[PDB]
Order: C-alpha cells, then sequence, then structure tokens
C-alpha cells in the first residue's frame, strides 16, 4: 500500500531545515528497517507542500510504503519534535 505524511512547521523552520526536519522520518523509517538499499520497496518521496495557507509557516509532505502500523509513528516521531507543528497521516493506495 501507498500512505502520504504531511507534516506542518513551525514558521521559525527554515527551508535548509526541511531534510532535518524529515529526518525523524529517514530515522523512524531506518528503524522500521526502510533504507535506501531497499528503497525499491518502500516506495518514499519527499517534497515540499506548494499549498500552504501560512505564507510565513512551513510545510513539508512526503510519501512512503509502510504499513500504517508504523507510519502513525513515522508521523509521531516527526511531529514529537518542538520545531513540527504537526505532522498527520493520510493513506493513499
Amino acid at each position: 500500500g501507498i500512505y502520504t505524511v504531511k507534516i506542518v512547521l513551525n514558521p521559525k523552520t527554515n527551508k535548509g531545515e526541511l531534510t532535518t526536519e524529515a529526518v525523524d522520518a529517514a530515522t523512524a523509517l531506518k528503524n522500521f528497517g526502510a533504507k535506501a538499499q531497499d528503497v525499491g520497496v518502500d516506495g518514499a518521496w519527499t517534497y515540499s507542500d506548494p499549498t500552504k495557507t501560512f505564507p510565513v509557516g512551513y510545510r513539508l509532505i512526503f510519501k512512503v510504503e509502510m504499513p500504517e502500523d508504523r507510519v502513525n509513528d513515522l508521523a509521531r516521531q516527526l511531529r514529537q519534535r518542538d520545531n513540527v507543528s504537526r505532522v498527520e497521516v493520510t493513506r493513499y493506495k
């Protein structure tokens, strides 16, 4: 299946920190067992949110293919960080 993770970041963050904020998901995935070596299995894709509603705020969206049970924790580890406003998961496939 395919799951999508939508990050909402504090306005105090930077576009250069989008890689230091998502790294909690990189570590979450790393802990889940998803690596670049088997990225052919886990269809990961990271991109910024073009449809933000707060110009001053930041939003970062990326897709994975992991069990929902740990995609909720994928998001949990992200939103856990104080820099992050909130992270919500939406199932795609």
